[PDB]
């Protein structure tokens, strides 16, 4: 039966039938958003969904016989597996992000369709060249997040009260998001020199970030 | 008479006459801005305006006899047709954007003056090589926009209450506009973990955009 | 006496003496900032200031005899004349920005010291290659500034009430400065679709600007 | 005994033992952030800290015998000396930033591990080719900071009242942070033309910054 199904699975029809369902379930998921649409055709699309979920597990079963070990060493397939598994965790119990994480199956449109895979791959490939810098920065953040917690967290605990809070705030300063009127002018009403912490933080972090883009512009 | 007008239309004088009108009609449109000016020369200009609109339909009519089918296959010519067409819908009925969309005719200074054609074409030409990325992202936006509507739309309906609302908010976060103090800090007073949605969102989207600029800086 | 002074003017000591005065006068101007310093040594400083202003006119007089026409065809010389000229209009009358525009003489440090000249020249030289795009942009801004004034200036005159206000507001959206929570979200409370005006505006302008940087990242 | 210790110090075990304390002390410093953690194990980790602080002085003492003058001409070594010395200044007297500056020792993970060393060095190396620009800019900032103090500091002392405040505010406009709704729109309520100061300042400064990135994307 193997070559029979290996011929079904590898069929152009099959790959296109899946791509056809993704665009439908994506279109159908934009509709589940509408409280109006749901009052009318809610029962329709709850079923249609569970239907596609089966079809997708059947496929993942079919795809596994045909590829076996080869399949659990394919990034795009591994993905597809975990993304369908999520969609299988009952519409109940645990966390309800699991109900929400179901929308991640629409990323299969990236998986199932080449050129996308190409483009995603193109992107992902740039990351290893970035890991030295990314490491450097995270060390830097960690170091500064610590200083700030112990320098401003007493008076300013919303923003710096906890190590995690300082991380969030420092991230916000890095994106240069409302950094002065939002964080540093306030801080300075109590700690006049806080500028001595943040201006250097800004230079270094933006400098590094310029460098990193230039590196991605030469590899 | 065909060649008579093909020599009128194709004449340098004809083109320079048109360009001359555009600059005048453009100057006059900055004047229609002044409620003061309109109270004095308001009548002067409304007529000046209907005049140029005629002169331009005459030209488009002329330009078409000289080119026939070659014309409705020229971007720049097609443009001026539709742009002049907008300005033909009577000053009344329907929507009032049509009255406002008239000033689109000043883009004819781009259409009728070389160099601008060069630069605009330079620009437009870059877009095809971005279509793979642009799609990747729009798929991404669509996915996240759905996640956010169902994760935050009950408590935060201004920002995430509807799929389209979420598009806009997500757009704003992506342009890194007031994202933390404006949207996520508020969100977190109710959903402590919202940062788990927006920081990853910020990374991907900022990553992708650097790559896109670096790609353009290759092609 | 000509070659005598041409040997005075062209002397290393002369130039270095001038550069000496620039850095001294520049330091003195930072001190003129202090309301304290001025109560103490304000008199000390205003005389030294007028002294420097004399010396500089003397120099500029001398420099011209030694170059004649050659001088008023030197950008950097023209600058120095026009900068020293500003500092010559008496401490009284007309516009008082003239008292303030005096501090522009510290740009003589760019003018009198090479390498700076190099760097400045390096920068300025990039400009000609940008003028087609800068023209493109100004036309774009002019067209949208007009549309916005007539679409929004009635309900929102602070931001769009006048052609000039719209220019300013459009510039601000372009710097992506507080654009959503500051301008468009407000606008939309009255004009739900204003997003159809600003998102396209934002795309084009940010596109064009990226193109301009890559263009510069090639020449 | 020299070659004995020169074989202790230069050993793989030595180097990797130091790296072990850094990642341990660094972990231990994130924990001293928690006032919870400190209420239970505060005793443990103050001593652990003093332990590592001894070990680091012992090590720095050892490393100096092995290198003598060669060491005080190594940037990376000099660093570790200063950073350990900071951590020696008693947990008392003077200022409290010295207690806080202790966390700078976690930068030894950069110093004591290559690739980091490489990356940091790669970055720093880019700096000297920026110094003409960095200098140019600081002249410009100083000039405009002076102008602003005398144009806006009377009515607007929080933002432009003092030379240093003008520097800070100018920095913020340069990072394009809340500049319009935060500073210039306000300013314009009193000085209508303030846009004539900040728009040019924005152009020059944003221009220069683009040039500097393109420079770094050449060298």
């Amino acid at each position: 039966m193997y070559l029979r199904i290996t011929n079904i699975v590898e069929s152009s029809f099959f790959t296109k039938f899946i791509i056809y369902l993704i665009v439908l379930n994506g279109i159908t998921m934009g509709l589940e958003t509408s409280k109006t649409f749901m009052q009318s055709f809610g029962v329709y699309t709850t079923l249609f969904n569970q239907i596609v979920i089966t079809i997708f597990t059947i496929e993942i079963i079919l795809r596994i016989y045909v590829h076996r070990i080869s399949f659990f060493k394919d990034p795009w397939s591994l993905f597809d597996f975990f993304v369908v598994a999520i969609s299988l965790v009952p519409t109940s119990s645990g966390f309800e992000i699991l109900r929400v994480l179901r929308v991640l199956r629409l990323f299969r449109l990236v998986t199932a369709v080449p050129q996308m895979r190409k483009i995603v791959s193109a992107l992902i490939s740039v990351i290893p060249g970035m890991l030295s810098v990314i490491a450097l920065m995270t060390l830097f953040f960690y170091i500064f997040a610590i200083m700030a917690t112990q320098l401003f967290g007493e008076r300013f605990p919303e923003w710096f009260g906890t190590l995690g809070e300082s991380f969030y705030t420092l991230f916000q300063v890095m994106t240069l998001d409302d950094w002065s009127d939002g964080i540093v002018r306030p801080l300075m009403e109590v700690y006049p020199y806080a500028w001595v912490f943040f201006i250097p933080f800004i230079f270094v972090v933006t400098f590094v970030m310029i460098n990193l883009v230039v590196a991605i512009c030469v590899d």
